[PDB]
């Protein structure tokens, strides 16, 4: 019942290992223990009441680039511990939990001799501490939003940055673990990479992102929601701020949009602001800002 913001990038030019958590009862953000590794474009999810940070990028001057390492945070010890690394280095990776496994979906391996956007997918079993590749998606996607609903895993939008492809996606695909198959479903209204996705009231919400198509919308404040029962996407109220590379999660039946980046006359502004959406009112309200500006930030509730 706390909202955690993990890692990200502060381009006001820092890759972050710090972590902070938000208490809706106090409307305050507090720093907790930092990760072992700086991680921009990091995926995060909760499994067995532990917070996992998956992949990312460390663009600071050192021997790291795009990361296959994974670490685990225990709130009782306030410690991050390395666990099994992934099969693949992935930044801009979507992470979600399905059937007691943690899935890492897509992403980008920009390391030397990697240089690729990924359609591969792998899953982590905490009982064995191992990652296994599963069926790949139909489309390579980095900056992909992922979420689970009705025992199906959705990959929403993203970017295929293959030089001959270079497409910001409105398509959406659905993985059934029973068949190990990915199927395309209804596409969004808007192409979105760096999109935040979360589930609220049995609807998938796609929040913000970036439309990098030619003469497209660029940074997005728009929000759309998907009902698996109808297999259709509908626009709902837009955010106060345009947010690309935004992190989202649901807490006390409210949808939180955390951080991100927006355009500015000098390039990009990286955001420490936070807002929350009430489906009952269809309105977005700003709440307390984070201690640190963070885009490419992992957000989850524990």
């Amino acid at each position: 019942r706390l909202l955690y913001a993990v890692g990200g990038y502060d381009g006001s030019h820092t890759h972050l290992n710090s972590v902070e958590c938000y208490d809706p009862e106090t409307n305050e953000w507090s720093l907790v223990a930092p990760m072992n590794t700086r991680r921009s474009g990091v995926g995060v999810a909760v499994l067995n009441r532990l917070l996992y940070a998956v992949g990312g990028y460390d663009g600071s001057p050192d021997g790291h680039t795009h990361l296959n390492s994974v670490e685990c945070y225990d709130p009782e010890t306030n410690e991050w511990s390395l666990v099994a690394p992934m099969n693949t280095r992935r930044s801009g990776v979507g992470v979600a939990v399905l059937n007691r496994l943690l899935y890492a979906v897509g992403g980008y391996d920009g390391s030397p001799d990697g240089h690729t956007h990924l359609n591969s997918v792998e899953c982590y079993d905490p009982e064995t501490n191992e990652w296994s590749l599963v069926a790949p998606m139909n489309t390579r996607r980095s900056g992909v939003g992922v979420a689970v609903l009705n025992r199906l895993l959705y990959a929403v939008g993203g970017y295929d940055g293959s030089p001959d492809g270079h497409t910001h996606l409105n398509s959406v695909e659905c993985y059934d673990p029973e068949t190990n198959e990915w199927s395309l479903v209804a596409p969004m209204n808007t192409r979105r990479s760096g999109v935040g996705v979360a589930v609220l009231n049995r609807l998938l919400y796609a929040v913000g992102g970036y439309d990098g198509s030619p003469d497209g919308h660029t940074h997005l404040n728009s929000v759309e929601c998907y009902d698996p029962e109808t297999n259709e996407w509908s626009l709902v109220a837009p955010m106060n701020t345009r947010r690309s590379g935004v992190g989202v999660a649901v807490l006390n039946r409210l949808l939180y949009a955390v951080g991100g980046y927006d355009g500015s006359p000098d390039g990009h502004t990286h955001l420490n602001s936070v807002e929350c959406y009430d489906p009952e009112t269809n309105e977005w309200s700003l709440v307390a800002p984070m201690n640190t500006r963070r885009s490419g930030v992992g957000v989850a509730v524990l």
